[PDB]
């Protein structure tokens, strides 16, 4: 079996090698991502392709990888929106993707923006970084022993954020479109109003429903408290960005962390030093700093959480092809 990898940064080489042990594929790695015709044509040989964010399967190359006879068509990745799932379909082609891998992965995240900025660690640092020791108001911090934390969205990487700021002593609260069992030791589930009304941090965790829109709207950030935390490690079309630029300038937000924006493929893994970004919102962005941190969607850029992603994948790809099917098909 010939297994095409895209998007396969060196660092993630060895895992992809060591999960290999116990499946013995014919694995290739490429740093390319899906996109251009060429990048499809790489797939020449090869049984299956291993996706990931980025690797756009549109209709295109769906129909090139047909034409070279790719047989699965795997994403080592939660999000599927790169692949066009109903050409796909159409053309008979049998997919998997990796709906759970490691949520501290993405809930620590969330968790040290939020202290670096509760406990203005990156304003104070990015001082010093200039030599600047001077100790001002801004720096004055609360204790998140003695603040109420909000999660919007209790799903698994949400309740293990829950579980982690339970941990380090907050009171902690959260909001969900369902009823959440079994989380009452760590968390009390109550009304958004009641998690904008109370919390000093708020960390989103929510699934993006396209037919909803932004959850943090302007009347969102109107109801929180002043000077409160905002984290953002969900997706990007989850926050109205220009409405948190607003709420940063009126110090309606204390501070604003993010892993993901809305159209971040702009500028996500480019270098751009020196440049007047082409998306005013992001220029703005990075012009808050400290105040807003960006980090370019790196919630899932662990060890553990790669390790999970590449053996998930492999595992798929032995159902489908030893069964025709896969706990992960892509329906």
């Amino acid at each position: 079996m010939k297994v095409l990898c895209y998007g396969v940064r060196d660092v993630e080489l060895p895992i992809f090698e060591a999960c290999n042990k116990e499946f013995g594929y014919d694995i290739k790695c490429v740093p390319d991502y899906l996109n251009t015709k060429e990048t499809a044509e790489m797939a020449a040989g090869f049984d299956a392709v291993i996706l990931r964010g980025n690797c756009f399967a549109n209709k295109q190359n769906l129909d090139i990888y047909k034409k070279l006879g790719v047989k699965y068509i795997l994403t080592r990745t939660a999000g599927t929106d790169h692949i066009d799932k109903e050409y796909a379909k159409e053309l008979g082609f049998p997919m998997a993707f990796v709906p759970r891998y490691s949520p501290n992965a993405i809930a620590e995240l969330a968790v040290t923006q939020a202290m670096m900025l509760l406990r203005h660690t990156a304003y104070t640092t990015s001082r010093t970084a200039k030599k600047n020791f001077k100790v001002d108001a801004f720096m004055f911090s609360k204790e998140v022993r003695n603040c109420t934390v909000g999660v919007v969205g209790l799903g698994r990487i949400g309740r293990v954020a829950a579980q982690i700021f339970h941990g380090m002593g907050a009171t902690v609260i959260g909001e969900d479109v369902f009823e959440i069992k079994g989380i009452e030791d760590y968390c009390t589930q109550v009304s958004l109003d009641e998690v904008l009304e109370k919390s000093d941090i708020i960390t989103i965790h929510a699934p993006y429903i396209k037919e909803n829109g932004a959850v943090v709207t302007r009347d969102f950030l109107k109801k929180m408290k002043d000077g409160a935390i905002l984290v953002n490690c969900a997706r990007g079309q989850l926050v109205d960005t220009e409405a948190v630029i607003e709420a940063v300038e009126s110090g309606k937000l204390g501070g604003y962390g993010c892993d993901v924006l809305d159209g971040e493929a702009s500028v996500f893994g480019k270098d751009l030093e020196g440049q007047k970004l082409e998306n005013p919102l992001f220029e703005k962005l990075v012009d808050l700093y400290p105040r807003v941190l960006i980090t370019p969607h790196l919630g899932s850029y662990t060890d553990e959480a790669v390790k999970n992603m590449v053996e998930v994948s492999y595992q798929n790809l032995k159902d489908l092809a030893e069964t025709g099917d896969c706990p992960n098909k892509i329906k």
